[PDB]
């Protein structure tokens, strides 16, 4: 875990994203994806559940990036939810939501939801 | 947003939250859940994208919390995906997904999926 | 179960779907939405595990409906996933998954999730 | 769509899913998981949205399956919603929800959320 996190990881879509994963459970880092109504490097932060584990499990985690930047803003933030699984082929696999501002009207369809896997290698 | 953000919130569950939305985007403070194998306050970051509005649009956001703290370590993380209404009746409409840290054979069921909405009123 | 599912019920945003719930586990019926790009009733078929409880537990159920009729043909499906529990205030709380047939490039997005809670009542 | 449809499909996990689109939006056959709480095989009952598309586009569809047959209830029901691409590589790209029936108490996790990928080939 938290060693294990630190780096550069890259998704099926061809996002990337860097973190470092510090001693009490924190993420920092940034995320710049390929797909989307974004545009260059976001500021994401998130957290991360070690203290994991007799049982070879992952480690859960999660993270948060907001849609704006110096270039765009798009009015939106993503949350991935999922674990971090170490070894050879280490990977993070997660799930996540992708809430966009609406109006009041709108709101019962602002949220998309998705999946998406990490690897240290891209992909 | 922001302002508006700042301070303490409630939910249908019980739960109660106190974040501080910080000038560039970020959104720092603690959660203390009702149901759950949590148990006290558990730490919690994320983003907010302001620069949200001229149509009385949601401002969206997202956070974490791992489930760990100096009493319970759930081997779990809960992201928070959903935008804030301001007004009287002021709100954020969230959805969340819950991952645990499971083996390889049961990573297809790490995940729940669920939904919360909180009031500065309890609730 | 069964018996009590049959019938009419309403939603938080003034849907109303009628539903026949048949001896051997099928749910057969009608759902005609308020918002969205649907128009009049659009045909529900799914199913529910009864054989349910002696501990007071939901039943739980599931139903699809596909957004074309002789009206409108919105190129996209819903699918309710939850739980039915009777009483008094009988209701079926559920969450959603709507996907859009979409290009290959625009797959990643092609999936909203929301929730909606049914009554017998309207709302 | 609809005959690209019909057919015997298969998973990542290793479930096979039997199933023929009716003319009219139907979906109907069977499904036989390999994890879970589940033995042999369940009724799956479904529709599909085709008239489906001048730009390559997948078409939406959906299906639920109660995880009762004459050797297990698991007291569960899963919905699959997503869309079919048809072709050489032809597959059916989906996202699910499994709600169990529980107490009141515990309904905020009676949900998992995952993801499928089925082809006509094993995997
Ligand atoms: O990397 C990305 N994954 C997908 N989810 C999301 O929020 N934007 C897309 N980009
Ligand atoms: O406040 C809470 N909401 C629910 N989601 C979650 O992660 N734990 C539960 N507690
Ligand atoms: O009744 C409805 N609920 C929402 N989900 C959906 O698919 N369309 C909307 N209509
Ligand atoms: O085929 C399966 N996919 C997964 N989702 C589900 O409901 N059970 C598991 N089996």
């Amino acid at each position: 875990a938290e060693a294990g996190i630190t780096g550069t990881w890259y998704n099926q879509l061809g996002s990337t994203f860097i973190v470092t994963a510090g001693a009490d459970g924190a993420l920092t880092g940034t995320y710049e994806s390929a797909v989307g109504n974004a545009e260059s490097r976001y500021v994401l932060t998130g957290r991360y559940d070690s203290a994991p584990a007799t049982d070879g499990s992952g480690t859960a985690l999660g993270w948060t990036v907001a849609w704006k930047n110096n270039y765009r803003n798009a009015h939106s933030a993503t949350t991935w939810s999922g674990q971090y699984v170490g070894g050879a082929e280490a990977r993070i696999n997660t799930q996540w939501l992708l809430t966009s501002g609406t109006t009041e009207a709108n709101a019962w369809k602002s949220t998309l939801v998705g999946h998406d896997t990490f690897t240290k290698v891209k992909p």
